[PDB]
């Protein structure tokens, strides 16, 4: 049964087409998961499932939609008692031999105990940064002077174990409004020194966000 | 009028020799700044200048020393009324024509007024997150499964304006004990556009940390 889910706004035609292209090109099955967007449904879900996050001003409603989308997929993994689920965001580009990693789960099943608490990142692992070209301050000795900003780290491609899905659901439900942070910080950065929770990284990575590739 | 300071533990003979080699090779003047290490001197400086950081258990005393070292150099920029100061950490490797940037300052003077609030990063901006090898779970299709151990950003090579030295001193003094993080993490989080503080990036970069080179 299919374990690959791609989080995507139902109306995002171009992204969905780019996702269909790449997955079918390598014969990798997947299903779209309709992303939560600023809407009655998202407001309602925040209220019932994560009231703490509803009251948090530090995240935009779009960031809250993305968070809700990952959260409800973790909940699907638990409710359906899946060993793991593999989640993507809809701007990913698949690397060369991605079919070997994503089309079948045997390689995971022989490696991991899925009751253990872990996430395996599939995407690139550079520190999350973006450059903005600017024209007003001229280059020197053939080097540009760009404007550097930080952004949130990627949650665009990962395998999550049933163990970690339970752990992250419990954690998100327990966080106070004040403790709410971007999904990547809670999932990755804030767990780096946790007892049971491991973050693994496929190295080299097998997928990359389109923006990150630039 | 020397602008270049290299943060280095006084006893780190090999790093200092590698720094002398590269800087003298390109005729770039510089001074070592004796890095603060776990010691009475560091404890004293933390107490006088950053009591908030003294009380932070989330950081090792070495991380506190590194932070104090950058902080006191920012303070020297202001106290000595330098236009800017250029800071390095002692594992840096200089690229080809670094002398054009580091031995002369007119290029900076014609681009900026030094009471503008900016940092210009000189080191690489593509920086992998820190991964740790593990042996208990075998690789698949020539990809390793590594463990995420930290997300550190480089503070090994940058120009800071007197404007930004004042801004960063004020910011560091204002952080609560709870908000204290390693210097690179704080500075990483300051790279945003909703500020008067700008971070520029030299592209391509002119230096790299030797460990990063892999
Ligand atoms: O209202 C929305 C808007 C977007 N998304 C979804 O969010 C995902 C990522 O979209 P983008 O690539 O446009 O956004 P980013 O890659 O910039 O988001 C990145 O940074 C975010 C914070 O700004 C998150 O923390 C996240 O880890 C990370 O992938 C997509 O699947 C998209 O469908 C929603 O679920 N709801
Ligand atoms: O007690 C100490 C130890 C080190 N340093 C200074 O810290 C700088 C960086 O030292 P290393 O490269 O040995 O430390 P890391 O290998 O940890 O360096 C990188 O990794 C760190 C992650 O913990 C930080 O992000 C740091 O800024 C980053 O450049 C050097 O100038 C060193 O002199 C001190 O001031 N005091
Ligand atoms: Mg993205
Ligand atoms: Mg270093």
């Amino acid at each position: 049964e299919n374990k690959n889910f791609v989080i995507s706004i139902s109306t995002a035609e171009q992204r969905r087409n780019h996702i269909i292209e790449q997955f079918t090109h390598q014969n990798i099955p997947f299903e779209f998961f309709d992303a939560f967007t600023p809407s009655d449904k998202l407001t309602d879900h925040l209220q019932r499932y994560l009231p703490n996050v509803a009251n948090a001003a530090q995240l935009t409603m779009g960031e809250k939609g993305c968070l809700m989308s990952h959260f409800m997929l973790w909940k699907k993994c638990i409710d359906e008692n899946l060993d793991y689920i593999t989640l993507f965001e809809d701007d990913i580009l698949l690397g060369e031999n991605a079919n070997k990693f994503l089309a079948e789960g045997d390689w995971l099943k022989v490696r991991f105990n899925f009751q253990e608490i872990f996430v395996l990142r599939l995407e690139t692992f550079l520190m999350p940064v973006q450059l903005e070209k600017q024209t007003q301050i001229p280059p020197f000795q053939q080097r540009d002077i760009d404007i550097l900003t930080s952004m949130d780290w990627g949650t665009a491609g990962y395998v999550i174990s049933q163990g970690a899905a339970k752990y992250l659901i419990a954690l998100f439900e327990k966080l106070t409004t004040e403790e709410i942070m971007p999904i990547d910080e809670i999932m990755f950065n804030q767990q780096i020194n946790a007892t049971d929770y491991r973050v693994y990284q496929l190295n080299p990575a097998i997928c990359v966000q389109e923006l990150v590739l630039n």
